[PDB]
């Protein structure tokens, strides 16, 4: 069976855990839980294709120093995620970019930027400024709402299908 | 405001139109009824961008001979569909690939290589062998269905996502 190893990168508190919660078991959890490595594993059909989607749930707070560099090493393609209320998780993406592009050995690895939280309309990252960083990165900007569901399967699946043509 | 020129084509019967109309307004249109040339307008928001969907309905038969030639001039992505229940509609794809690449001038157009009625069990096109056409365009395979809009939006938004990168 296809295995896509997925890896959602980001700093701690953009809802990094609440989107894989909503694409794997269907409900937003609206509560306070901070990560350390949580791993995830569920047969899916994307396009035809039948496959585990294998999804590592990490820690955003560098505590997790380089005990990073490990799974960065073994994942295939990454979500980078940042809310759209935090021009400081945004700002913080050219970081995990620079991280993952460093163990990885290569310029361009399988990624999407995520503009996560977007329901809410406190947003200081506006979106083009977003998707100018994602042209530069030559990746897809993808705006999802972790409550709403909007966007949450857009963002896992087209990062499968990055992978795809990699 | 940012407007998408996209367009539809395909094989006649594959569900080209059933897929707008489900994308468009909101319901599957299980009739026969053959196109010359729909257009249709419609403003949304597609990652935090405010847009207008410019989406050209054509028709499949080559009636439509070199009238064809026009609108792959202006359409700047393209949805490319076959039915995956057609192994004829499928073989078609690389005639419309060529054509589009001829008035378009270019190798590379955004595109988006769609498997259309993915609801049913007559398939006779295989999910890797559409997605080994798609790989070898280097462009994404979306398996779609009108009947139940699985896929509907997402083989229209990464089309959306598709045009920008270029
Ligand atoms: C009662 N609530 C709180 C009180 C105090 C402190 C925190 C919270 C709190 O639970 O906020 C949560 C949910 C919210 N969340 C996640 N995604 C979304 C989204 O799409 N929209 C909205 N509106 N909220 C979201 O985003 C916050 C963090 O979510 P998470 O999914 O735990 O974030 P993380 O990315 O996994 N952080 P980490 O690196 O520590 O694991
Ligand atoms: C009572 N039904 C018929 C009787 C006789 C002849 C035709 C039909 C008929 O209406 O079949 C339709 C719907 C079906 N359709 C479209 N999309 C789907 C899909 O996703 N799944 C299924 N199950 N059917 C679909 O696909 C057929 C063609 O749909 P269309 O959207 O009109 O196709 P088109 O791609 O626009 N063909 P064209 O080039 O002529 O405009
Ligand atoms: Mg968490
Ligand atoms: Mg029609």
């Amino acid at each position: 069976m296809t295995e896509y190893k997925l890896v959602v990168v980001g700093a701690g508190g953009v809802g990094k855990s609440a989107l894989t919660i909503q694409l794997i078991q269907n409900h937003f959890v609206d509560e306070y839980d901070p990560t350390i490595e949580d791993s995830y594993r569920k047969q899916v059909v994307i396009d035809g294709e039948t496959c585990l989607l294998d999804i590592l749930d990490t820690a955003g707070q560098e505590e997790y120093s380089a005990m990073r560099d490990q799974y960065m090493r073994t994942g295939e393609g990454f979500l980078c995620v940042f809310a759209i209320n935090n021009t400081k998780s945004f700002e913080d993406i050219h970081q995990y970019r620079e991280q993952i592009k460093r163990v990885k050995d290569s310029d361009d690895v399988p990624m999407v930027l995520v503009g996560n939280k977007c329901d809410l309309a406190a947003r200081t990252v506006e979106s083009r400024q977003a998707q100018d960083l994602a042209r530069s990165y030559g990746i897809p900007y993808i705006e999802t709402s972790a409550k709403t569901r909007q966007g949450v399967e857009d963002a896992f699946y087209t990062l499968v299908r990055e992978i795809r043509q990699h």
